[PDB]
């Protein structure tokens, strides 16, 4: 750690603080994160050869002390903080595409090597200046876990959170990500999160609110899933246009695959880039400040 300069605290992640800091060998700016089990050493050593332009890079892995610090590329903005800055007038919707579109890409690139991020959220998707969009944190979930609270006991958020994941599944797939981007790209539309769940019953009750209570006929083996209740209460489901205005119907068509109950029929990354809705995709430059 001699070998970094802190800059500034610039978040509390899931595992530990966050700083900006300056590598003294490379002159790098950096992210680093303080988080060892060997297999969480051998799990994130994979990680640094998981290298594409949609992924924040994982520069290195430092072990000290028994400690565990991630170095990462660092970029000067999250989703979160741009759609926060951008409520009044909304994202504009070929900027939203060019996103969705690389981030897309991001996921087809790391399911295509059979690993997850499993808790995809707007504060780990990173942008530039340039209209670049990046996936942050990605495997670390598998390396660590998802806890309930982070290290300052803050909320893990449940919001983009897929359904088999609530209803107990233990061996779920990269269909859990494709659902929490459709998520995304639902808010990054209507400026207002879809499903702000507070609790899981409260997270899945909203799923369920929207687009029906499943069952045997849209999700074969639903009804034996280890937190499925026969008494959760039958909702029927909403249409697309009540749910996103004004997004055009191939946004309403791709989105509503990336939000299929069946992960097994959720819509893959690969497939969702071959979508209509990209056919007319461009790369703007975002309206930024710094
Ligand atoms: C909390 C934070 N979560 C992420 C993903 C942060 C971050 C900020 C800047 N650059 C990088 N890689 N990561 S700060």
């Amino acid at each position: 750690m001699e070998n970094f300069q802190k800059v500034e605290k610039i978040g509390e992640g899931t595992y530990g603080v966050v700083y900006k800091a300056r590598n003294k060998l490379t002159g790098e700016v950096v992210a680093l994160k303080k988080i060892v089990p060997s297999t969480a050493i051998r799990e994130i050593s994979l990680l640094k050869e998981l290298n594409h332009p949609n992924i924040v890079k994982l520069l290195d892995v430092i072990h000290t002390e028994n400690k565990l610090y991630l170095v990462f590329e660092f970029l000067h903005q999250d989703l979160k903080k741009f759609m926060d800055a951008s409520a009044l007038t909304g994202i504009p919707l070929p900027l939203i595409k060019s996103y969705l579109f690389q981030l897309l890409q991001g996921l087809a690139f790391c399911h295509s090597h059979r690993v997850l991020h499993r808790d995809l959220k707007p504060q780990n998707l990173l942008i530039n200046t340039e209209g670049a969009i990046k996936l942050a944190d990605f495997g670390l979930a598998r390396a660590f876990g998802v806890p309930v609270r982070t290290y300052t006991h803050e909320v893990v958020t449940l919001w983009y959170r897929a359904p088999e994941i609530l209803l107990g599944c233990k061996y779920y797939s990269t269909a859990v990500d494709i659902w929490s981007l459709g998520c995304i790209f639902a808010e990054m539309v209507t400026r207002r999160a879809l499903f702000p769940g507070d609790s899981e019953i409260d997270q899945l009750f909203r799923i369920f609110r929207t687009l029906g209570t499943p069952d045997e006929v849209v999700w074969p083996g639903v009804t034996s899933m280890p937190d499925y209740k026969p008494s959760f209460p039958k909702w029927a489901r909403q249409d697309f246009s009540k749910v996103v205005p004004p997004l055009d119907e191939d946004g309403r068509s791709l989105l509503s695959q990336m939000l299929h109950y069946d992960p097994n029929k959720r819509i893959s990354a690969k497939a969702a880039l071959a979508h209509p809705f990209f056919q007319d995709v461009t790369k703007p430059v975002p309206h930024l400040r710094l």
